[PDB]
């Protein structure tokens, strides 16, 4: 076998260590896997309710003959509501690596659960994918505040919404839990040229065929 | 018989709580490496009382062309940019709801921090032309940020 | 080591100059770093309520 | 689409 750990990476390029200075080193071992294992953290959570709120003034004056004179005034305040697009969800997120590898457009893909029920499953779009997540390392960084999951549309156009009834029950004990179904990512290759692409290089390709062929350590 | 005249005027004013109102930033990039970065397009977060109001990465309006080491985009002598769009396409902008608008009409400020930035290198190709289209600088930010020591 | 500092030029290409000309004098050494160090920072901040 | 509105008034009326 070229790759005997079965990952992008063959024997020679792993011992020699003719590979991504940013693997960890017991990744050059032939026998253990360049492998990042990305999770996601959710923070935080932010309501946005969208209620149309309303206000008016008013005044009057009237004159009538048969002699008769009439002044009043009045004021007038309403609320409006969707029930079935009553409040906005935003979560911050924060993604980690605790692999051997590091990997590149992490694009992950999340569940929000609300009750036994899922609401939305939000894969990362433009501004949500981080560029580079090293091994034991976060995005965004330590000393940095937490992404906002705001979207669901793939142009980042439309937001995350919940019903009336998903809002009254979220103003209650019961909490929005995020879990990570599956993370996206790219490895980097030196092409013809010592140039290092990261393009067509997917991650996912060898995800279901390192757990197929190795024992898991933790 | 009888006759009258009335007259009335009234005044209203409504606003929606999702989406009570909408922010504009304006930025500036810096350089202070060794070299420069070509289709500068960071991302950055907007931060307002512990919590993130929106990540937002720059789009065509935002993006800078050239930016040379130890100079700034714009250039010294013009005004900022205007981080005014969160969507891909420059056509949707940057909305705020009613708590973190009163919040905002008091003391707290709206802080920025650049996450990261994706920028290009350049290359000679076969004919003696620069390219800088396919040639990403984060494929080399964890390299090379893995086997130096950093220095300011 | 084809790139000793890690960076998309070569060891040669940096000593001998033959890169891109806006690249400080610093980063053709072979040890230092051809690197951008690129950063945002706001100047002030407007808001628009649409009431 | 829910919607809930109240208001007052006073007024005068002399002859
Ligand atoms: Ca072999
Ligand atoms: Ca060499």
């Amino acid at each position: 076998e070229s790759n005997t750990a079965g990952d992008p990476y063959t024997d020679y390029q792993k011992a020699s260590g003719s590979i991504d200075k940013a693997i960890k080193l017991e990744a050059r071992d032939p026998l253990v896997a360049a492998y990042p294992v990305v999770g996601v953290g959710m923070e935080n959570l932010i309501i946005s309710t969208n209620e149309h709120a309303s206000s008016d003034q008013g005044k009057t004056v009237s004159r009538a003959t048969t002699v008769q004179d009439s002044n009043g005034e009045s004021w007038n305040t309403g609320l409006s509501i969707n029930k079935g697009e009553s409040a906005y969800i935003n979560a911050n997120v924060r993604y980690y690596n605790t692999g051997t590898a590091p990997m590149y457009k992490v694009t992950p893909t999340t569940n929000l659960v609300l009750d036994g029920e899922t609401l939305a499953t939000i894969k990362a779009q433009d501004n949500q994918i981080g560029n580079n997540l090293s091994p034991n390392e976060t995005y965004p960084k330590k000393g940095l505040s937490p992404l906002a999951l705001n979207t669901m549309d793939q142009f980042n156009a439309r937001l995350i919404p919940i019903n009336y009834d998903q809002l009254k029950k979220l103003d209650s004990g019961k909490q929005i839990k995020l879990e990570t179904t599956q993370v996206s990512g790219n490895y980097g290759t030196k092409n013809s040229q010592g140039q290092i692409i990261t393009e067509g290089n997917s991650w996912s390709n060898y995800i279901s065929q390192i757990d197929s062929v190795s024992a898991s350590i933790i």
